[PDB]
RNA sequence: GAAGAUAGCCCAAGAAAGAGGGCAAUAACCAGAUAUAGCCUG
């Protein structure tokens, strides 16, 4: 990469912008490059590549013969341009470079012929010598000087397609090279239109001397800009380049013409938009079908553009003639693909030239009056064709159909309009809606650019927006999951009341018959009002932990456990659509005293929980309580805010390698001196040490001052250490985390500097242990104390939560973070915490880079606060949830009425041979039965009662029972038999960690897999994968919802700022009710109110037929209804909300989009299973992202990545399904829909693990066939597939 | 107004076409350890 040293940014000074290069990390005054240094930096990077320049880059008998031919051509005395042109003590280097400059200039100025060296500052005799050096004769001599083989044309064809330098891969250059090589090897060849000197050799010299980049790259950087900038009148519009050259000024004029299109198109009169889309449609028809197409004959034919679009789809015309397939041969298919790409390009050029001529000669009302707008669109069309064939992965007939291309380009043009309105709305929303912020102002104005942005937008500004929008969208996902989890055991929703958060409090009566409760009254959905409080408290660690809590102090009056449920629901709801940017916020309607007291109650258990994790991880089995007490106080006396982009403990200390690592005498030299329970005690020890080291890593090691200094000293390796010294040079106070982040600084996850960081951290940690926790080196196995006896004096020494308690008491916003994170699974809460960390680091990094480049930056987004509250407090709250979500009660009765219902629940996942009687006894019989030899099943029973199984309870609180039952098979006796058999077979080398034999490793892997089954850990895995698939779907929902609002904002902002007719209340609302307010820019205010929880909407009420203002807390659905009643007066439309949305989506499918969004966000899949994950992802791909190609076209890759993260490789096939258009209430029609499926044969395979041994390496499937089967069932259910054929091994 | 994905946009260039650069700006990628043999290898 050319600018690998530097970063680029766009800065905006006084409504003029500049693309800058800057060195990072650097100090202010040493970072941003001035014009000369930018120029020289580019020059220097270009001339870097000069002397390694070779025509050709870089086992089968032929494929290795090609490689040998290339190498001989590239070896010395071969075709080495640096040697050839530097001859005679570099005396001609300047002349040759000047020749290259004039050769390039001759192309742009249409000057025919190679330059003569006489005009490069050189006499006539020398010119003859130089011309000979860069002649075909000399090239032929240099090319064959190292070759003593007989090469064929096919060898030449293969070498060119496989090894030719990318900058030389243009048709005429490749043809020139082929002609030269055929002449060099005395093979008859004719290509009369090609001149070897001009088409190949002269071009090579232009490439060698980088004449294009030297004259263009620096200026192209300087002219970079953002998508939208303010104009003179303080209005945002799409950015237009300042041009400066002949072609650049034409390009700017076309862009200005499209800017005018966007203004004119934003018309509430749908006839204006229809006519403009028809003119754009005619341009597409002209481009692909020529000026004599029947739809271009009558210039005033108001043909339906979508009917024409549908017509070209079923058209069979071929855009190009495809060559016949080959006699696979990957070399021959690459040749054919290159031939096909050149065919597309030739036809594209012809189409372009024909269209340009026709819009010049045969317009007369067919196209746009503005010639520059027709040219803008023709350039978009040409570009769109190139996007398709430059991409080309596989030559296919469907992609060669003219109607495929015309309709791809049509949707591409609509895409471009869509993303520009969205880009406008993004600027308006972020920078021209200040007065959305809560105030006492009785008159506000929306759509005026905030003072700090009138001089324009920088790239750093948009980085800050991305940081905030990412966290907002990530948080939105967790709000949905928290609502799901709270709803899952408290209510049974139905299809008409599927959103838990929109259920109404217990006193809500029907509006039309006040004798009845409203249909959405929460009472109608309660699963069991009598156990409601105890059910809720399962999510607060079990009601047994709350026996001392004065609930009745807070549920006084008629308030009961239904109001308790309603208050928690209200906390969660208050975070939905809660904008981080616009505070509406700190006034929660729920019982803040109750929530605050519950938080304080939970903080009181934290020291007990953390010390209990030492106990439960068996640390007091190997170390003295007093030594562990010292450690406990060190680790937990202060809440620790973790920094992002520090390598995880588990990557620095790989669990599989851990026992060998701690025993290594160069590291720690720990050897535990231990009969029967030997291996089990060894395993307990290494598991205990792993947990203790993990806690030390995060809570003591990473922030230790001495660790940092020693890491820097101890720290390719010269490169690594060089950047470290640069980093600390730039700021000596950078923490170790910040050094790691600066060091660590393709859409598809890849199947089968970081190491230096892991190594230096691993060694620094071992030394930290030796220096500070030396008692760790001397473990001694002894008996576990009673749990209550282990450091019972612990809470006396530390009070980490003292300050946070009072801050949560006084913050509605902290209470939201608390309740939302607290209702997540432990893995989800951990992910939420990680997103917070990533947000904080990103914001810090942006300000850091803005600062070093001297870029003024409005601190609307703070480094230390979010939504008004300290990030450190949010962090501590979420961290409290992470820990407590994973702390399961020891009382079965906290989760089930008795051992019998518990045992019956276990039977959903375990076949303990239920006879038909009592479950508790059938399970007790099963655990007391013999499994293998003298091995009894055991596992699932703890003396008198069934064993409390952590994974079972976690699946009950946070997983989806019917889903898990549908995608897995219950654990069986034979599973438990196999578990014990592999236990035995591995019992003698289990903590070796890194093994000698190959079948030792494979058996260890098999045991690990069986342990995961009998422990229900695979269940947790599948639940997390489903949560990740569902979470990504919800993420996409909030991506779309953001961009729908932005589209509407940008479109109506454009409308407000054009001359089209606008009614009074579109521009200005003068609300004279008791909460009176005047709103200038009313349409913009009302758009944003639809999407912001807490922002009132002004409308004419259905029942009173009078103007009112809402409290702003009603649902998005209610707000859309209210918006309709606001707009309802408008005469120039019938649906203002939907104005322009034909660009964003297919209007006829709007209700299906809403239905899909609701299906996902209301978790309906888990109740009905009427469609699969693949089917939902298919419908998202098909029509959820109509508004922006860049989201739509990554939908399958994102799915593939999620699976690959879990070591599952899937091969997609794209086929056809069905979708409805419209929603019956009866006008829904069915049609074809994209269907993403998986190849029926060998479509799913496991990633391989690389296991190192003593010998060498063995490759083992990460995931066995049984695991892969459940993944396929997860993806396909309710559909069933032949998994034997689909799974590869 | 189906889909056959594995980008998209900005800047530059450009009709005898051009075809370079940039993007934490834009999604993805990378990274992140919550709990006891589950995320190896690089």
């Amino acid at each position: 990469k050319l600018t690998v040293n530097a970063k680029t940014a766009v800065v905006s000074e006084n409504r003029s912008q500049e693309g800058i290069l800057y060195n990072d990390p650097s100090r202010y005054g040493k970072s941003r490059k001035n014009d000369e240094d930018r120029d020289r930096y580019i020059e220097s990077r270009l001339k870097s590549s000069g002397k390694l320049y070779r025509i050709f880059n870089e086992t089968d008998e032929l494929q290795w013969f090609l490689s040998e031919i290339v190498k001989k051509i590239n070896r010395r005395n071969g075709l080495v341009l640096s040697d050839m042109l530097s001859v005679d003590d570099r005396a001609f280097e300047k002349a040759f470079e000047k020749y290259a400059e004039l050769s390039y200039t001759n192309r742009r100025n249409k000057v025919s012929g190679s330059p003569a060296f006489e005009t490069c500052g050189v006499d006539a005799a020398t010119a003859e010598r130089l011309k000979g050096i860069i002649s075909e004769t000399n090239f032929i001599n240099r090319i064959k000087n190292n070759i003593d083989n007989k090469v064929s044309e096919d060898i030449i064809d293969r070498i060119i397609a496989k090894y030719l330098k990318k900058s030389l891969c243009r048709e005429r250059v490749k043809r020139g090279l082929k002609k030269l090589l055929m002449n060099a090897f005395d093979l008859p060849y004719s290509d009369p239109d090609i001149d070897v000197q001009r088409d190949f050799i002269d071009y090579v010299l232009e490439d060698f001397y980088h004449v294009r980049a030297k004259s263009q790259v620096s200026r192209s950087i300087k002219n970079m800009n953002m998508p939208v900038q303010p104009e003179g009148d303080g209005k945002f519009a799409i950015t237009v380049s300042k041009g400066g050259t002949e072609s650049g000024n034409k390009r700017s004029a076309e862009k200005e013409a499209f800017k005018k299109f966007l203004s004119d198109y934003a018309s509430l009169d749908e006839r204006v938009r229809d006519d403009m889309l028809r003119r754009m449609r005619r341009l597409v028809v002209l481009y692909f079908y020529g000026s004599d197409d029947s739809k271009l004959s009558d210039v005033n034919e108001k043909f339906d553009v979508w009917e024409d679009a549908a017509a070209r789809r079923v058209d069979n015309r071929e855009f190009i003639k495809l060559p016949l397939e080959n006699k696979t041969d990957k070399d021959a298919e690459r040749i054919r693909k290159n031939t096909v790409k050149e065919l597309y390009r030739n036809q594209n050029i012809g189409c372009y030239r024909q269209a340009v001529k026709a819009v010049e000669e045969d317009n007369n009302g067919r196209y746009f009056d503005d010639k520059m707008l027709n040219m803008f669109f023709i350039h978009r069309i040409e570009y769109g064709v190139e996007k398709i064939y430059a991409n080309l992965k596989q030559v296919t007939e469907f992609k060669a159909r003219t109607g495929y291309l015309s309709e791809k380009i049509w949707k591409d043009l609509i895409n471009y309009i869509s993303i520009k309105y969205i880009a406008m709305g993004k600027a308006v929303y972020n920078y021209a809606m200040d007065e959305l912020n809560a105030s006492d102002k009785k008159e506000i104005e929306l759509g005026k650019i905030s003072e700090e942005y009138l001089s324009g937008i920088s790239s750093f500004d948009y980085e800050l927006i991305k940081a905030e929008e990412m966290l907002q969208r990530e948080t939105a996902v967790y709000v949905a999951f928290a609502a799901r989890h709270l709803s899952s055991q408290t209510v049974e929703l139905d299809s008409e009341n599927s959103d838990f958060l929109l259920l109404k409090p217990k006193g809500t009566m029907d509006k039309n018959d006040k004798n009845k409760l409203a249909s959405n009254n929460i009472l109608n959905f309660l699963k069991d009002k009598e156990t409601l409080r105890d059910t809720i408290l399962q999510y607060f660690g079990g009601h047994s932990l709350w026996t001392d809590f004065p609930f009745d102090k807070y549920l006084a009056g008629g308030k009961d456990d239904v109001d308790f449920l309603t208050d928690l629901k209200d906390v969660i709801y208050s975070m939905r659509n809660d904008s981080f940017h616009y505070a509406t916020h700190n006034n929660g309607k729920w019982n803040k005293e109750l929530i605050s007291a519950m938080f304080e109650h939970e903080t009181e258990r934290m020291t007990v929980v953390m010390k209990d994790k030492f106990y439960s991880n068996n640390l007091p089995m190997f170390y003295k309580n007093d030594d562990l007490k010292k450690l406990l106080i060190d680790l937990y006396k202060d809440n620790v805010e973790r920094a992002s982009q520090v390598p995880s403990f588990n990557k620095v200390f790989v669990r599989k390698n851990f026992p060998a690592l701690v025993r290594d005498k160069d590291n720690l030299g720990i050897e535990l001196d231990l009969d029967a329970d030997k291996g089990e005690n060894e395993l307990k020890f290494y598991n205990a040490l792993y947990y203790m080291f993990k806690e030390i890593y995060y809570n003591a090691f990473l922030n230790d001052k001495n660790v940092r200094e020693r890491f820097i000293t101890k720290a390719a390796e010269n490169d690594f250490g060089q950047r470290i010294k640069n980093i600390v040079q730039v700021n000596p106070d950078y923490t170790l985390a910040q050094i790691c982040q600066l060091i660590m600084t393709c859409m598809q996850k890849k199947s089968a500097y970081k190491m230096l960081l892991l190594v230096n951290l691993r060694k620094a940690f071992l030394e930290f242990i030796k220096e500070n926790y030396a008692f760790v080196l001397k473990p001694y196995k002894h008996d576990l104390c009673d749990k209550a006896d282990f450091v019972p004096d612990f809470a006396k020494y530390v009070k980490p939560y003292a300050g946070l308690i009072s801050r949560v008491a006084g913050s509605s916003e902290l209470q939201k973070w608390y309740i939302v994170s607290r209702f997540l699974s432990p893995a989800q809460a951990n992910h939420m915490l990680g997103f917070l960390h990533s947000y904080k680091q990103y914001v810090w990094d942006i300000y850091r880079r803005a600062s070093e480049t001297g870029t003024e930056i409005n601190h609307s987004i703070a480094e230390d606060k979010i939504a008004g509250v300290d990030i450190t407090d949010v962090d501590a709250v979420i961290d409290l949830s992470v820990k407590l979500c994973g702390t399961i009660s020891s009382e079965i009765s906290d989760y089930f009425k008795d051992d019998e219902v518990y045992a019956e629940y276990i039977s959903s996942y375990l076949d303990f041979e239920y006879d038909g009687g009592n479950y508790k006894d059938s399970l007790n019989r099963f655990c007391n039965s013999d499994a293998v030899n003298d091995q009894k099943v055991a596992l699932y029973y703890d003396g008198e009662h069934p064993k409390l199984n952590r994974n079972i309870i976690l699946s009950k609180l946070y997983g989806e029972r019917r889903f898990l039952e549908k995608i897995t098979d219950r654990v069986s006796r034979s599973d438990i038999v196999e578990y014990y058999k592999l236990k035995k077979e591995t019992s003698q080398y289990q903590t070796k960690g890194i093994f000698d034999s190959e079948d030792e490793q494979k058996n260890i892997k098999k045991f690990q897999e069986m342990k995961n089954i009998v422990e229900f850990r695979d269940l947790m895995d599948y639940s997390e994968i489903a949560d990740e698939l569902q979470g990504q779907l919800i993420n996409w929902i909030y991506l779309r919802e953001r961009d729908l609002m932005n589209f509407q904002l940008g479109y109506h902002y454009a409308c407000l700022n054009n001359d089209s007719n606008k009614q009074a209340t579109y521009v200005t609302l003068d609300y004279q009710g008791k909460k009176n307010r005047k709103i200038n820019g009313a349409i913009l205010y009302q758009i944003c109110a639809m999407y912001i929880n807490g922002l009132p909407l002004y409308y004419v009420d259905k029942d009173s037929s009078e103007w009112t203002v809402s409290d702003g807390k009603e649902s998005t659905g209610a707000k859309i209804g209210e918006f309709y009643r606001y707009a309802k007066s408008f005469e120039n439309t019938s649906d203002c909300y939907a104005s322009g949305l034909e660009i964003f989506e297919n209007i006829s499918e709007h209700d299906n989009i809403t239905e899909l969004r609701n299906y996902i966000e209301h978790f309906r899949y888990y109740s009905s299973f009427d469609r699969s994950f693949l089917g939902i992802y298919s419908e998202v791909f098909d029509r959820f992202f109509t508004y922006d190609l860049k989201y739509r076209k990554n939908v399958p890759t994102i799915l593939y990545n999620i699976l690959l993260q879990h070591f599952v490789n899937v091969r997609f096939e794209f086929v056809s399904g069905k979708k409805m258009i419209g929603i019956d209430k009866k006008i829904a029609k069915e049609k074809e829909c994209a269907r993403i499926t998986i190849r029926e044969k060998n479509g799913v395979y496991s990633e391989q693990f690389t296991y190192k041994l003593k010998n060498g390496t063995v490759y083992v499937d990460a995931r066995d066939k049984r695991y892969l089967q459940s993944i396929i069932r997860l993806l396909f259910y309710p559909e069933k597939v032949n998994m034997d054929e689909m799974i590869e091994v």
